[PDB]
């Protein structure tokens, strides 16, 4: 990771776009110009955003680089950064850097920006407990458990991800600037202790409940909670629904496959004011009953409309053989459970037996 003779820039920096970056940084005339290690040692900062860089191979020869601005390139591989011991600021927004293993030994890193990288797994950040600012907006993150270790952060952006569980933030009392808009957050209790906040964003949450069956009268708990656990009164409820704390209530005489409610709450945490607002969506399943009649009385099964019915364990009667389930007692046709999926209405099937 050192040169000992004068060496052309392009021999070290194999990506032509990055070779041009170094040429301009060192005020050389051509990427073929020879440089010395003394010259490489003089590089403290590289600004090369939107520079069409695919690889930073060769950066390993720059031991003193402290600030690297590489937003809006084509990077996928940060292995060349792994031994840049003095790196303090690293900006990689709008790349395709998903593998974070090579950050492990960057123990002087203070600011890290990885927005718009398609990242889901941030567990590699466990190795950077000294971080002071971290920008992860516009990714695919759901699990922020690792952030409970980042107790030096004063600035954290997680906006535009898929986070519902913010409990890992609860002990991060150094936080001053926290961006959480456009996630799946319904419960602010985790934030109650963040008394040093100056800036807080909680806009535009989208929360999805697990599906339940449609019924004529539905009662769904309001799960939207303020920092003290008090429930946020809905701002508007779909489908003529009503609020009766602690529940949202609907009368749904016709099937519909979802209902929802919107919430809005001005929030104060620490010194920060924010507007916590969003939607809770409740998917509804269309479910009907198959009645299985055996000699004039029935067992019953609920099945979602349009889906496959699994036949019941068949009835047994000594001296008879079960034949099948028919749409009439003494007529109709035999139901085929492999091919005839659930009807959009309740119906009865009749057990038919035959002689041994």
């Amino acid at each position: 990771e050192t040169i000992t003779v004068p060496t052309p820039i392009k021999q070290i920096f194999s990506d032509d776009a990055f070779a041009e970056t170094i040429k301009d940084n060192l005020k050389k005339k051509s990427v073929t110009d020879a440089v010395t290690q003394n010259e490489l040692n003089s590089i403290d900062q590289i600004i090369a955003n939107n520079s069409d860089i695919k690889s930073v191979q060769g950066i390993q020869y720059l031991p003193n680089v402290t600030k690297l601005f590489l937003n809006g390139n084509k990077l996928t591989d940060i292995k060349p950064l792994a031994n840049l011991k003095n790196l303090g600021w690293l900006f990689l927004d709008e790349n395709k850097v998903k593998d974070l293993s090579s950050l492990k030994d960057l123990k002087k890193l203070k600011s890290l920006s990885l927005e718009h990288n398609g990242i889901s797994d941030i567990n590699g950040l466990v190795h950077l407990p000294q971080l002071e600012s971290l920008y992860l907006g516009n990714n695919k993150i759901t699990d922020i458990t690792v952030l409970s270790r980042l107790t030096k952060l004063d600035t954290l952006s997680l906006e535009d991800n898929q986070i519902s569980d913010i409990v890992p933030l609860a002990g991060l009392t150094k936080l001053q600037n926290l961006y959480l808009s456009k996630n799946h957050i319904s419960d602010l209790r985790a934030l109650a202790g963040l008394k040093n906040l100056d800036v807080l964003e909680l806009f535009s949450q989208e929360c999805l409940n697990k599906p339940i069956n449609h019924q004529s009268n539905l009662v769904v708990p309001n799960t939207v909670k303020n920092t003290d656990g008090s429930l946020v009164t809905p701002e508007i409820i779909s489908d003529d629904g009503d609020y009766e704390k602690p529940n949202v209530k609907w009368h749904l005489p016709e099937f519909t496959n979802e209902v929802s409610f919107i919430f809005y709450q001005p929030v104060t945490i620490g010194k920060a004011k924010a507007r916590f607002h969003g939607r809770v969506t409740q998917p509804l399943k269309e479910v009907y009953t198959v009645s299985y009649d055996v000699d004039g009385t029935e067992i019953k099964t609920k099945v979602e409309a349009g889906t496959r019915i699994t036949a019941p364990k068949p009835p047994t009667k000594q001296g008879y053989v079960f034949k099948g389930w028919y749409t009439e007692k003494n007529g109709g046709h035999e139901w085929n459970f492999n091919t005839d999926y659930m009807s959009g209405n309740d119906f009865t099937l009749y057990a038919v037996f035959k002689a041994e």
